[PDB]
């Protein structure tokens, strides 16, 4: 592992919802939450041996935190990931999650092109227990900006993005739960797909430690905070090539 290229630097964005509800309207509370969350997730990544040997030490580090203290004003018919209203149904607490991810990607394209990954942290209750979403590890996108021409958008956006909400079913999720979400979304970014039931090694029963982080259903069990051998094989396949493409030295 090239120590000169072993860290995926992140642009972390806290929207107005996150700032208000998780940050208590304070920059310090907002940033401290995210700084600590990413550091705990980094411990999971950095300690993972992707090949089950010595290919470890790859992780994540925040390059910049953008803090949106208030909603983005929009002209009628114009949308922005940080606008006050949910989209497409303003009556719902939250956006449709796929549309929000697409929108965030569009709005931050310029910034995303300069970083390994961009991650949006929000506080809105996506329908039916959904916590987050990311590009990559889907049956394109993920670490290192990859252009996608948006015919509707008329410009390139980049697929090096994902998002986490820390609200679910009307309440703030536990910090231990939030760690798992961001770990899972970044997991997709790093190239992992959901662990399948058909592979017991990658989706153990409860007595064998439970499921791994990439299981598609949402952390008290031993395996919950770890990547399965399935996730490790997928991530390992492109990590070194992606590392040479956009990873940097750990700070
Ligand atoms: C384990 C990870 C975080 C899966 C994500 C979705 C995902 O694949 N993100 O890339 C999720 O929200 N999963 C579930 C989840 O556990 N949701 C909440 C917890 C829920 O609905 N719980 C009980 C529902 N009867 C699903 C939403 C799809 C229901
Ligand atoms: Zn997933």
């Amino acid at each position: 592992p090239d120590p000169m290229k072993n860290t995926c630097k992140l642009l972390v964005v806290a929207d107005h919802r996150f700032y208000r509800y998780m940050g208590r309207g304070e920059e310090s509370t907002t940033t401290n939450y995210l700084i600590e969350l990413i550091d705990r997730v980094d411990d999971i990544y950095r300690n993972t041996a992707w090949d089950n040997a010595g290919f470890k030490g790859y992780g994540i580090q925040i390059e910049q935190i953008r803090i949106l203290k208030s909603p983005q004003e929009v002209k009628p018919g114009e949308k922005h990931y940080n606008m006050a209203k949910s989209y497409p149904n303003e009556e719902k607490d939250a956006w449709d999650v796929k549309m929000l991810l697409e929108q965030f990607s569009f709005d931050i394209a310029e910034e995303a092109s300069k970083v390994c990954l961009a991650h949006l942290f929000t506080y809105q209750d996506f329908d039916m227990g959904t916590l987050g979403l990311a590009y990559g590890g889907s049956p394109h996108g993920g670490v290192c900006p990859k252009a996608y021409y948006s015919p509707v958008g008329k410009k390139n956006i980049y697929l090096n993005s994902g998002l986490t909400s820390t609200k679910n079913y009307g309440k703030t999720i536990l910090t231990k739960e939030a760690d798992l979400v961001t770990t899972h979304e970044l997991g997709h970014n790093f190239g992992a797909e959901h662990d399948p039931d058909g592979l017991a090694e990658c989706a153990p029963n409860e007595d064998q430690g439970g499921k791994y982080v990439m299981y598609p259903i949402a952390g008290d069990h031993e395996n919950n905070k770890m990547f399965s051998q399935c996730s490790k094989q997928s991530i390992y396949k492109t990590i070194e090539s992606k590392a040479q493409e956009c990873f940097q030295e750990r700070s």
